[PDB]
């Protein structure tokens, strides 16, 4: 039984994760995600999110004003927190696998150069705060983050949306454009496929991602 | 100027999506059946999706200046060396898997014509290629034309909660802010990626 709470200035960009959710599960209040639109919290009339950088440089810093009372409203002392951010710790299978048994997640998804530190500093005092990244590349923002991490983390959770590197797979038809499925695969000698694949593995894993050898 | 095709079977997850134009593709639009997928050759968990409707998907789509991009758990990484690489591309088409994924053939079929790279967004299981097709197409378009980690960043109140923006970042000299700047994306690095300073993973 997981919450999931998100936090953006694109509520739209979310629509993918409600698309994904069976409705068994959350019939059987197994899963709820909602998605909240962050201007909902600002102060003033043109419902600013943003604000220049202390000591210069590119860019705008999302305030921490705004922030912090979104988070104030939604967050609990059980909340972890999740901060995408591209100086973030490596999200991986381990950390999903870590987050998948959380009672309440909040995803706070910044735009711009990223958020005030005060933010995920000021939460870190009375909350878990896992600031983190998907990967070795820059995006927009954390909303493209958020859609990786809930559908990496939701897919570990029992019945919610329904090492070495694997091989190659094949299906029907046997033959297809002039290429037929590798012979041993048809041979019904299961220990013989079985090293086949496990050879296909590390061979892939030595071409393809040496840093895991 | 990039044209972005996307093929996909579930094309409602590609919403969040003129210099450049992106296209979602229903696969199932290049069925003769009134079925996609099948089970393993050789055993095991799972479906596979068949290479007949994705070669015929793709003969379509797909020309002989096309770079093909097949996201799966088992590519090549996917980078920010990669997001510039793609980023000067006329024409990207991203086939996009489900179940156990694709048949190896499709890729195998397609590297016969045009240029093909699996890649994988991150050391993390998908459900499918959606959510990694998103994540590669941002990263490539906002470098279209036309290290280390970063360290914090703050903006206005100078004090807020009691607690203040770091000192040196209101005083204006330019150099010993660049060395404070400097110093803290160090000490993230090495905290947080070490590997790429170099070092061992925790
Ligand atoms: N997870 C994750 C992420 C993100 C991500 C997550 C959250 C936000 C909020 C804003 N942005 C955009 C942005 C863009 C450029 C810069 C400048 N830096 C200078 C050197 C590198 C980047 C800073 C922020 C975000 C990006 N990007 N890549 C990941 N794996
Ligand atoms: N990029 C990227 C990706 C993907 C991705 C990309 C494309 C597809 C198409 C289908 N799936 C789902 C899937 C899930 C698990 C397995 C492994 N098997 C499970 C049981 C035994 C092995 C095979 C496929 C995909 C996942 N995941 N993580 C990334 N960084």
């Amino acid at each position: 039984s997981m919450k999931i709470d998100v936090v953006t200035i694109f509520p739209e960009y979310l629509q993918p994760v409600r698309q994904s959710l069976p409705g068994k599960a959350i019939d059987a209040g197994l899963v709820d995600v909602a998605v909240h639109d962050l201007r909902r919290w600002t102060h003033d009339v043109h419902k600013s999110v943003d604000d220049s950088p202390y000591g210069g440089g590119p860019g705008m810093v999302m305030k921490p004003t705004v922030w912090g009372d979104a988070l104030d409203e939604i967050c609990t002392s059980e909340t972890l927190l999740v901060v995408p951010t591209p100086a973030g710790y490596p999200f991986t299978q381990e950390t999903a696998w870590q987050w998948s048994t959380e009672d309440h997640l909040v995803i706070a998804c910044g735009r711009y150069e990223g958020i005030d530190q005060r933010v995920a500093d000021d939460a870190a005092t009375r909350m878990r705060v896992r600031e983190v990244s998907i990967g070795d590349y820059v995006l927009n923002g954390g909303e493209a983050a958020a859609l990786v991490i809930i559908e990496a983390v939701l897919r570990l959770v029992p019945g919610v949306l329904g090492s070495l590197l694997e091989g190659p797979s094949y299906t029907r038809p046997p033959s297809w454009r002039g290429m037929d499925v590798p012979p041993v695969l048809l041979s019904g000698d299961h220990a013989k496929i079985a090293a086949w694949r496990a050879e296909q593995s590390r061979q892939r894993t030595i071409e393809r991602r040496p840093d895991l050898l």
